[PDB]
């Protein structure tokens, strides 16, 4: 299974770790892009050495109660940044954004996937998608990525973001993006308490039936720090078990901050797999 983006592949026979790199205004600080260009590079630069075939480059903050950030603040920040790093590193680039005019501005510097947490639902985002002809990763979401409101209710967490998954399929062809452009991702922590976070975990393996990438990301999040009850700087251990358990299953793109560790638990993970008669955990 490959992937096809700015005349250069990628194979998801293996687990790929996908690195972080947040470039938003609280961060990336100074105003109007600082000298915090070094800094990005620098941090890639590590993430590359520790491992990381992907790096997901965003503006803009999806935590509960982040600010928005503007078409300018966001071009101002990530342009610069996917082309420092296409133009030095062999790196997959994915762009986190949900903006058209990012959309498009990213294609043209070299970014190869379009990580969309609003799966292209804002004006002129699914058009700007299928101009680029550039992979799209889609995920489900119930409500505002910034709401420090509370979790729905579903009838049944696992039915509603797989019948949302062939919506959005469905959505895509119409637009012209041809399924085999598609990367899929339960989205973790949006719009979900901790039993629908365990309970989607847990079946993970249940949507291979689309025959189609699997994306995840949990890194540090709110299922790991509430199950254990400790702060953010404290969730490593959980983080990888999280990351071993959806690779066991089959996952083919892991997001997460801790790069070197997730990438040696990658590693056993494979090793196991490749002595395993199915290569997957079900
Ligand atoms: N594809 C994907 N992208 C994300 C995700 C996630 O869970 N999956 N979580 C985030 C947390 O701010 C930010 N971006
Ligand atoms: N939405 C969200 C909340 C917390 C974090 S974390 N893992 O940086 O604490 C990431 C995304």
């Amino acid at each position: 299974m490959k992937l096809f983006a700015q005349g250069t592949s990628l194979d998801l026979s293996h687990p790929h770790v996908m690195g972080i790199l947040n470039v938003t205004p609280d961060s990336f600080s100074d105003g109007g892009t600082h000298n915090s260009l070094i800094d990005a590079v620098k941090h890639a630069n590590l993430m590359i050495n520790a491992g990381a075939t992907i790096i997901d480059v965003g503006g803009e903050s999806t935590r509960p109660g982040a600010a928005e950030v503007s078409v300018e603040e966001e071009l101002q920040r990530v342009i610069p940044v996917v082309e420092a790093i296409a133009q030095r590193f062999e790196v997959w680039i994915s762009v986190d954004t949900s903006k058209p005019e990012v959309i498009r501005e990213s294609a043209k510097v070299g970014a190869h996937i379009i990580n969309d947490i609003r799966s292209l639902s804002e004006p002129g985002a699914l058009e700007a998608a299928a101009e680029t002809g550039l992979p799209v990763c889609l995920m489900h979401m119930q409500g505002n990525p910034k709401t420090m409101q509370e979790a729905p209710k579903y009838d049944d967490v696992f039915a509603e973001v797989n019948r949302y998954f062939i919506e959005q399929i469905a959505r895509c062809e119409q637009a012209g993006i041809a399924k085999e452009k598609l990367l899929l991702d339960p989205g973790f922590g949006f719009g979900k308490n901790l039993s629908h976070n365990y309970s989607l975990l847990a079946r993970l393996a249940e949507f291979h039936h689309f025959n189609l990438p699997l994306l995840v990301g949990m890194s540090r999040k709110s299922m790991i720090g509430q199950l254990l009850n400790v702060g953010p700087s404290e969730r490593l251990s959980g983080s990888l078990a999280c990351a071993v358990i959806a690779a066991m299953q089959g996952a083919h793109i892991i997001r997460v901050h801790d790069v070197k560790e997730t990438v040696e638990a990658m590693r056993v993970v494979e090793a196991t797999l490749s002595a395993k008669e199915n290569k997957r955990y079900e």
